[PDB]
């Protein structure tokens, strides 16, 4: 419908999808049908992108290919790894399925328009660097790097997040320079102080070592341990370090975050503003198609229809009458009107789903929308909680009475696949997928049903571990505490934080994956027998990894939490012998600790502060 | 002057002193003269309060008074300590000088008014608990506690800061309860997971130990070390802890600060608002005395005088004329007028200082206010910097040529005592004390001159260490970088942070002093010979303190930076044997790490954010 090309586009303004094709000459118009089918394609790609990115943890390492002992607990590792005969198939498969997706934009874009767009040219550019590796691998250095790189821009949420980092990255280098001058100047005054004293052994390499130590003391990871010989020479030596750590942590390290916070708050206001201009680009598009006379304004009889399919197709406002004209007695105004319909009149109605009779289903559908059903599943999870605490508490007692209660938990898992099956049937798959909590339950109910088929066709620890975890589907009981006025902002922020922090937690995560590809290449060994035991002992327990990519992934996490992080840096230094290997650890800290982790803090607070002004606005 | 009782009070509104005596029937009026002399009394008390608070570090410990070996390196300590024969004198002296100060309010207050005021009654209450100890000490448990307690409220800046904590302390307990439930619930799911596995040795005491470990992992101080047996049993064990540390640090620990931030921002808006009502209480007081007719408004001829002694006594606006009435052609309006005079017309003029001739001094005074003098001392510190870097760099070379340059640094110290003596003479001691940088230099110039008298009457390390440090008087060269538009907000915040963070850094500091008095009493020993070596080894190097109050003060700092903090908590646990000694460490963390240190972060950012909107306002 000529009028429906705009109502559907008005709900696209409220729902906020993003596409940039101006002309186009549900059902709208031609360019839309070129892109419309991408949705199933996008859903199937979703699995491909995940597996493409994971082809690097499951990848076979590069240092085992030469000498010496092949696939041993020596130079430790723990995953399935890979055989290239079984590797290239996935390279070929993931690549081929990928290439269909990267050139699919030309369907809805122009031929030259696709090639000239900076997004699609780099997309195909990393698409051409992964094909050459595959051909050469068939008959390996920067091959995993394009996996994560083609992954970070394969998703828009990670892409706009990386762009947000760019605008604030410039001011971040200038404060790092001042941070460097502080470390530089503080290292100087510290070294001269302790050249004619006993701590000349810690300042033996002098400024080169004393800057390295004042740098880790800036992280306080070695606070009582780095200046303990000086504190043994004179008690008044501590006066310097409490002075330094004070300024270093409470003055320096604090206002560093205050920079990111403001720079992040600025760039986020830049992103949502351009998001508004983009959203209005569809709203002005919809209006521009119903204003045929180009005068800039629409008539009554020309807008009574636009409301008429807005009240029917999308949301529930009112009913049209002959009193329509009784209530009666521009381009930029229509956008505000639908945005006002978007907050009050808007409650996205059910899409279809049938060639079927409502009769037999009509019973179940009304009794399931009743609030008493919401209380029923609630009490079912309460009686499930007191049930789970008994099965688990009978494992610790080791009494064999853990068995009868643990099979009753399986019947609880059947209550929820019933609940999943009856609720998706009584609301529609799209309405059931609209709310965030129901998407979760669906995929966690489906991790139970694949467990049931597996656990019972396969044949305790085969069933206890795989099922007792999914009591996490009883975690929406925490929404109860939002009724308490105190904890409302806390839980409501946290709940709204879990998804909103995920694009930022996936970005910092991809950094480790680039970093782990580097650590694998540069640190393949570990002189494995005399340098391993001399370097670390209590920390050799810690440095039992980073010879494997998952081992490297968990140890970058240990460096990401910064818990005894310097024991990896100081060791891999003397495992390589040169001071230039600690740069990998200095570059890590600067890029993720002083930057990415400082960023996610400002996001949480700003998200919490936005939750405050929101609950303040309702009253 | 009847008119001058109000202009001086109007500058008290702009300068913001605080006193609460309504009637009073420089020179103002009777109640003021009762308080006016307190200024010299307050300056002398300033030294008394400092020494009173320090009578606890220099205090002789309590566990050495019984057995066994008296004053040995055994159960280690390092300060001068105390002999009670030489202790009580300072008790008697500090007490007697104190009591004069605590009852001095009755001079300007009413007799019943002093006794009924909650401030003065508790002031005298801790004044009566310190007198009983002194009498009994002459012929000891809660005696140091009233030192810090009578100190935290002896200064208004620490007092209003403690009050700011009170309004936000209530909501802090409720989030601690949710933090406790997270630790509780996470400890549960963690223990049941690892009861039938190898990590049953770390979860040997089960929930009691696993909560204790998940609590320290929440601090990440033992991140790679606490779950290393589980990661050795299965690689998929790390999936749980990365999940937990993620939520624990990035979700939980973050929004905890977001609470303090908002609660701190609220209570700070409460403090400055009541500060404004208090400031206006003097402004409405000054107006109320020049409005004799009580109608609420003042005449021209009645306000032309008030401006006439405002332009003469305090600041420089304009000149009165017969054109005064040519420019011409209420209570709440007059306050805004002087506050507008306070930002534009206001530039606090020089107080007197003489019975002397300006003649011989009139030369030096005009040549020192010239900008070329500011460039002269600037180049003098630049040539001082390149001078200091050579003397120090000749100590490291150990060449005897360090001597001639190091005596030339003494002549630099004479340039600055000259600069101090000529500048205080050409501006007045009060103008020289008005600016914050000049107060600093004065006291650091005076730490040089006491060094000169000492260093030369006493007779290298006797002179190098005591003088090369005071190159810190060349630190105002950092104000240069404020000319660079990038680093302006950074340095300007930092400079405005150093004093503004001091009342908050003194508050957290006094907490350690209460806490150290506790650690001394409860932990006097260290079974010193078998439990010391079995408890800690690498950490016995760390646990070489907390048997002395300064030793306890530096180790609470080590716990304050949270660097390997659990090694003190876990040890003093098995040094006492009971789990209830770790509460001292849990109570510490909660009170200062999750509360006070989270607070000083919000202050820095808010101070930095206020510096941003300030530099934005000038343009
Ligand atoms: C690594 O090599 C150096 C060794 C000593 C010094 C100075 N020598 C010291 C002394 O004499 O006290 C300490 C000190 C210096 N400058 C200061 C300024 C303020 C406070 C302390 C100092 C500078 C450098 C730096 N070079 C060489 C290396 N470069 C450099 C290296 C990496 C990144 C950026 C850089 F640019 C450029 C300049
Ligand atoms: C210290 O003693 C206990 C031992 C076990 C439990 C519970 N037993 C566990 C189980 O069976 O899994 C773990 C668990 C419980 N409750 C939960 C709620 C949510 C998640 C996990 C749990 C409770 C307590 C607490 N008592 C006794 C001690 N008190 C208590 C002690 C200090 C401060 C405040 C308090 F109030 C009051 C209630
Ligand atoms: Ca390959
Ligand atoms: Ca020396
Ligand atoms: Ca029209
Ligand atoms: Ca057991
Ligand atoms: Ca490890
Ligand atoms: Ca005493
Ligand atoms: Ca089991
Ligand atoms: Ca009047
Ligand atoms: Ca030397
Ligand atoms: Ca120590």
């Amino acid at each position: 419908q000529k009028a429906a090309a705009l109502v559907d586009l008005a709900e696209d303004g409220i729902g906020l999808p993003v596409e940039i094709l101006d002309q186009s000459s549900e059902s709208a118009r031609y360019y839309f049908i070129f892109t419309r089918l991408d949705l199933i394609w996008s859903l199937n790609y979703f699995a491909l992108l995940f597996l493409n990115f994971f082809e690097q943890p499951l990848w076979c390492e590069k240092n085992p290919k030469p000498s010496c002992k092949d696939r041993d607990y020596y130079y430790l590792g723990e995953l399935p790894y890979l055989t290239n005969a079984e590797s290239i198939i996935y390279e070929v498969i993931t690549l081929a399925i990928l290439l269909v997706h990267t050139f699919f934009p030309i369907s809805y874009e122009g031929s030259r328009i696709f090639w000239t767009s900076r997004l699609n040219l780099v997309k195909v550019a990393c698409v051409v660097i992964l094909f050459v590796d595959v051909l050469v691998d068939f008959l390996f250095r920067i091959a995993p790097y394009v996996r994560v790189i083609i992954f970070i821009l394969s998703i828009r949420e990670l892409r706009d997040t990386l762009v947000l980092l760019s605008g604030m990255l410039g001011t971040y280098l200038n404060i790092l320079a001042l941070w460097m001058l502080f470390l530089l100047f503080a290292s100087w005054i510290a070294f001269v102080m302790f050249e004619d004293t006993q701590q000349g052994l810690t300042v033996f390499t002098s400024y080169g070592a004393t800057l390295y130590q004042m740098f880790i003391l800036f992280t306080t990871s070695n606070n009582p341990d780095v200046w303990i010989p000086a504190y043994k020479s004179s008690r008044w030596s501590s006066v310097f370090f409490v002075l330094y750590v004070l300024i270093g942590v409470y003055f320096v390290t604090n206002l560093i975050l205050a920079v990111v916070y403001d720079s992040f708050k600025e760039q986020l206001a830049k992103q949502v503003s351009g998001m508004d201009q983009m959203k209005r680009r569809m709203l002005e598009k919809a209006f521009g198609l119903i204003d045929s006379d180009k005068n800039g304004e629409i008539d009554k009889n020309q807008c009574i229809k636009l409301f008429e399919q807005l009240t029917n197709y999308r949301t529930l406002p009112k009913i049209s009458k002959e009193e329509f004209g009784l209530i009666f007695d521009n381009k930029d105004e229509f956008a505000d009107l639908c945005q006002a319909i978007a907050l009050r009149f808007q409650k996205e109605e059910v899409p279809s789903l049938q060639i079927y009779h409502s009769a037999l289903s009509q019973q179940l559908r009304a009794f399931v929308r009743s609030p008493n059903f919401g209380y029923a599943i609630s009490f079912i999870l309460i009686i499930n909680f007191i049930a789970v605490v008994v099965e688990t508490t009978l494992d610790i007692e080791e009494s064999s009475a853990q068995k009868p209660w643990q099979v009753a938990e399986f019947v609880f898992g059947w209550i929820y696949v019933l609940e999943m099956a009856l609720k998706i049937y009584t609301y529609g798959f799209e309405n059931y997928w609209r709310e965030g909590a129901n998407r979760f339950d669906f995929l966690v109910t489906w991790v139970i049903v694949i467990g049931e088929t597996a656990t019972f066709i396969t044949p305790f620890s085969n069933g206890e571990w795989i099922r007792y975890l999914l009591l996490a589907r009883m975690l929406r009981l925490i929404r109860l505490l939002m009724n308490v006025q105190r904890y409302r902002a806390f839980i409501a922020t946290f709940i709204t934080l879990i998804p909103s922090l995920m694009p930022y937690l996936g970005t910092i995560f991809c950094v480790l994956c680039i970093y782990c590809s580097i650590g694998v290449q540069v640190f393949g060994g570990l002189g494995n027998k005399k340098l391993f035991e001399t370097e670390l002992a209590e920390d050799d327990y810690l440095l039992f990894n980073f010879n494997d990519y998952p081992n490297g992934m968990v140890t970058l996490f240990n460096l990401l939490v910064m818990g005894n992080w310097q024991v990896w840096m100081e060791s891999y230094k003397d495992l390589t012998g040169t001071w230039w290997s600690i740069t990998y650890f200095v570059s890590f800290y600067v890029i993720t600790i002083l930057l990415l982790l400082n960023l996610v803090v400002a996001f949480v607070l700003e998200a919490f502060f936005t939750e405050l002004d929101l609950e303040e606005e309702e009253k």
